[PDB]
């Protein structure tokens, strides 16, 4: 079972590279969810792992999709998965962006984004980018009603709904509260 | 009403200087509704709320205020000496407290906690570039550390029954990262 070996030197490569966090994350889950699925859990995994490398979000970090090709064949991983990762990162990470191995790191990805730790993530991000607690249309509050809150809908796999029920229903015990504890927060 | 004049002059005065507002304006909501509970000068509550943050360390120099410049505008805004006086004691003990400043102090911890209060932690990490958990300068941490401490060492009856609901709902939602983040107590 080489396919270990190579999945360790991926997670210190991209480790180095760079949340690593948000990656970890999304790997873990991507394998449970994959592996329920039938999928490929060498490709999930690896995919998972270097889902945000080409991202135009990224500063100096930002790699190419044949620098990221060209390092998992170097790694000695084989032609087919190498090009298979390559088909789902690539297809993950357009301006205005699927196989079963596809749908899985998608659903991850965006299972993180939700519950929880998708809460977390928002208010981290809005203080980041200075952005308001309520207030602005582009603040923390907004995002839960343009994007957040919809996710669920948009999952792709039975083990991603199932998942996404238990966290949906938690972030909205939050935003009950959090407009309990913020009259006129709207 | 000359005090609700005076608050209202106050309330643009603060929200002029910090253009953070939406806290001042939340811990004074609590602050007043915790001091009519407990029968505390609801016009120097209101006032201390308002100010309690002018002359913080954590502001920017471009914004925050000396003592004197706080003292000054009150005045000059017709509170009278006696009661500016009690604004400022209370001020820079926060930065035994009074009455009405242990009902600041106490609105002030309210909204650290709470739904509220993990917003804050969150946002505070993501301005400062810590992690969400991992290290001891994670909100995860931060949590553990300070926020779920502050339950006990509210001033005021009022507040203590408000931080009971707070922290209840604090401990679900540590509870709610520790499901979803298996490891998330240990990680690094
Ligand atoms: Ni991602
Ligand atoms: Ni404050």
């Amino acid at each position: 079972m080489t396919e270990l070996k190579q999945a360790d030197q991926i997670r210190t490569w991209v480790q180095s590279v760079l949340d690593w966090l948000h990656i970890s994350r999304v790997a873990d889950l991507a394998v449970y969810i994959g592996e329920k699925e039938n999928a490929d859990l060498f490709i999930v995994e690896t995919a998972a792992l270097v889902h945000d490398l080409i991202d135009v979000k990224l500063p100096t970090i930002r790699l190419s999709v044949s620098e990221v090709y060209n390092q998992l064949v170097t790694f000695g991983i084989g032609k087919e998965d190498a090009d298979r990762v390559i088909h789902i990162i690539t297809k993950m990470s357009f301006r205005d962006r699927l196989s079963i191995e596809g749908k899985v790191v998608q659903d991850a990805d965006r299972l993180d984004a939700i519950g929880a730790v998708g809460i977390a993530r928002a208010f981290m991000f809005a203080g980041a980018k200075g952005h308001g607690l309520y207030g602005d249309d582009q603040s923390a509050y907004a995002h839960f009603f343009h994007k957040l809150l919809r996710l669920i809908d948009m999952m792709n796999t039975d083990t991603a709904r199932e998942l996404a029920e238990e966290r949906h229903e938690f972030m909205l015990q939050y935003i009950r509260q959090l407009e309990k504890d913020i009259p006129g927060i709207d």
